């Protein structure tokens, strides 16, 4: 790799990986469309297995960005609209507050105040009913965005009904297959076990429970070598065979909600490029990425903007990840770590690196 890249990524992670103790860590960045890969510490701290470009990481809310795409997949094979009601995909979800609130609301967490958790006591489907049926907005749809699992968690699995197949089968099969992610999966099957990371928090090892909705919302686990290809497949989404996976790429990039500097794409966020970087870095902070916020809805939405920021925060329990790319500039950056540590860092690291290869 170019001593730049490798002095800049170096010169970056290896102080965010001591101020931050994370036990491993691996990176790609995407220069001019190419990959390349850095790898650091233990993904197996018991085991003393290092972070290798093989290592399972867990994405958490990085999987949003699939799910989203996969819903643009599904709008492109004309299954499924955005600006349909909810009910029409659900139709066992009579209660009134639901009258309004489309698709589109519950992709992009703005259908008025759903949680940002499914409730840890929704274990069937018929609990799952119950409590969206019982939930009251503390907004009128189309008006506040909250960052919510229970929304777009919902809005992947009303995503996939008409196409017959789970969540998971049409995940496999018209988005993972196609781009040849070989090493992402929704459940780790036994033969990829032993290059599954484990989580770090607190000192003790962990992997993600399963929850209600939790693949739809935060279920994917991937490796550094497909999440740079999953970069690639979305810096340039022409470059895609299959038609309703390019299209459904470009829709997950569409700009449908604006709040403050940043706008709201289906899983994907994105800024304009080039970026106040205090404000993406402070804006990654919970206290604001998880804040109710006014949207001036864009009508009708821009289609995906070359020069931007187009991002993703992820966390579980034991992991953070960060996704970062500018489709302008054929650049982009994977940070997968098993250590859930500060949004603002990741975000600090990333435009550190980034802005000094633009
Ligand atoms: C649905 C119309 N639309 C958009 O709003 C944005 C966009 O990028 N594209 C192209 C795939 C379309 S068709
Ligand atoms: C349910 C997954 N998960 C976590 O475990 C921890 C966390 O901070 N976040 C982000 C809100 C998520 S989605």
């Amino acid at each position: 790799a170019p001593q730049q890249i490798n002095d800049i990524v170096h010169r970056t992670i290896t102080p965010l990986i001591e101020q931050q103790k994370i036990p491993g860590m691996a990176v790609a960045v995407i220069y001019q469309g190419k990959p390349y890969y850095f790898t650091w510490g233990y993904a197996d701290i018991a085991k003393k297995q290092p972070v290798t470009q093989q290592t399972l990481f867990e994405l958490g809310s990085v999987s949003k960005t699939f799910t989203g795409v996969l819903g643009g997949d599904a709008i492109a094979r004309g299954e499924i609209k955005l600006s349909d009601p909810t009910t029409k995909y659900w139709p066992e979800l009579t209660a009134k507050q639901w009258n309004g609130i489309t698709l589109l609301h519950l992709a992009t967490y703005t259908a008025g105040g759903l949680p940002l958790q499914v409730p840890d006591e929704v274990k069937s489907s018929s609990d799952l009913l119950r409590f969206y049926q019982n939930w009251q907005p503390a907004w009128a749809p189309g008006t506040q965005r909250l960052y919510a699992n229970s929304s777009i968690g919902l809005f992947g699995a009303l995503a996939v009904k008409p196409s017959g197949l789970s969540f998971e089968q049409a995940m496999q099969t018209r988005v993972f297959q196609p781009l040849k992610l070989n090493h992402t999966w929704i459940n780790v099957p036994p033969a990829e076990e032993k290059n599954y990371a484990w989580g770090y928090r607190e000192g003790k090892a962990v992997h993600v429970s399963p929850g209600a909705l939790d693949a739809e919302a935060y279920g994917v686990k991937s490796t550094i070598e497909d999440m740079a290809r999953w970069v690639q497949s979305n810096l340039k989404p022409l470059d895609i065979n299959e038609k309703t996976l390019q299209q459904g790429i470009q829709l997950a990039q569409s700009r449908y909600w604006q709040t403050g500097d940043m706008y709201q794409g289906l899983g994907w966020e994105m800024l304009d490029w080039p970026v106040n970087p205090d404000s993406i870095i402070n804006g990654s902070d919970n206290k604001i990425a998880l804040a109710a916020r006014p949207v001036k809805a864009i009508t009708p939405p821009t289609p995906a903007v070359r020069a931007s920021w187009v991002h993703k925060t992820g966390a579980t329990g034991g992991f953070g990840s960060y996704v970062a790319f500018i489709p302008e500039k054929e650049l982009g950056i994977v940070m997968l770590a098993n250590k859930n540590y500060p949004n603002p860092a990741r975000v600090d690291a990333a435009w550190q690196i980034l802005n000094a290869l633009q």
